[PDB]
């Protein structure tokens, strides 16, 4: 997967096409996605929670390299229903120097991680 990097940094590749219409703003969609750091450790899956993740997108429920990476910005198509793409995201667009999933100073997702997500935009809700 050739990634396509926009302005910011977040980076995507559409691995297949989705055959739907595009994501729409504030609307209740499920995804199904697997979230991995940059050595392959998958640090969260909905595959794992045994459902797929509902939520709506674009307005700031979830990091911002999945609102942008999903709905799209400047560079970045949005995805289209029934498509799967894998998004880089930079530290700035996910949880910056502070991580996540931490216990003290040690975390799941350690400082400044760029992270791997592959998603499966299934529709709306």
């Amino acid at each position: 997967c050739e990634f396509s990097v926009s302005p910011s940094g977040l980076a995507f590749c559409d691995k297949v096409v989705g055959y739907g219409p595009e994501a729409v703003k504030g609307q209740l969609i499920k995804a199904h996605y697997v979230g991995k750091l940059e050595n392959g450790k998958v640090f969260d899956s909905s595959y794992n929670r045994g459902k797929p993740l509902t939520f709506r997108i674009g307005v700031g429920e979830v990091i911002k390299g999945w609102d942008q990476g999903i709905l799209g910005s400047d560079g970045i198509p949005p995805m289209l229903t029934g498509g799967k793409r894998t998004l880089r995201i930079p530290p700035e667009l996910a949880y910056g120097d502070r991580g996540a999933g931490c216990k003290g100073g040690s975390c799941l997702i350690p400082p400044a991680s760029v992270l791997l997500f592959d998603i499966e935009y299934i529709g709306k809700a």
